[PDB]
């Protein structure tokens, strides 16, 4: 179900993130940053609990979830929102909510890449990962 997600994936095309982090209310200067940085997603289960790490020069993070099941997490710009991660039409879908907003974060593999599409209000960021042997 999501085992062709797993593995070590790098950014290698970005569209529209500086939109998606201003939406949220990213600040300029961690936007720059961030605008620059090329973070690497490793996937990884182990029974039906996913881990999603993401890594960088400027920030790291990491969530472990269960598919369909709600959990707590504190996002890298420091929002405090409930997530949930399915996979819907064999897509990743994760919705985060958070003072009556939400976000999505919806992966899909296209010729084996991996497209990340980013939604919040109007703003639709879509990211590129390459899969790392
Ligand atoms: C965690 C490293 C990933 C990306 C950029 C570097 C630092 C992040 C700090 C601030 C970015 C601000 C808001 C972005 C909001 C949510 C994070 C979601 C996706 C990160 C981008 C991705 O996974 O490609």
């Amino acid at each position: 179900m999501v085992d062709a997600f797993l593995g070590t994936w790098k950014l290698v095309d970005s569209k529209n993130f500086d939109d998606y982090m201003k939406s949220l209310g990213v600040g300029f200067a961690t936007r720059q940053v961030a605008s620059m940085t090329k973070p690497t997603t490793i996937i990884e289960k182990n029974g039906d609990i996913l881990t999603l790490k993401t890594h960088s020069t400027f920030k790291n993070t990491e969530i472990s979830f269960k598919l369909g099941v709600e959990f707590d997490e504190t996002t890298a710009d420091d929002r405090k929102v409930k997530s949930i991660v399915t996979l819907d039409g064999g897509k990743l879908v994760h919705l985060q909510k958070w003072d009556g907003q939400e976000t999505t974060l919806v992966r899909e593999l296209i010729d084996g890449k991996l497209i990340l599409t980013l939604t919040h209000g109007t703003a639709v960021c879509t990211r590129t990962y390459e899969k790392e042997a």
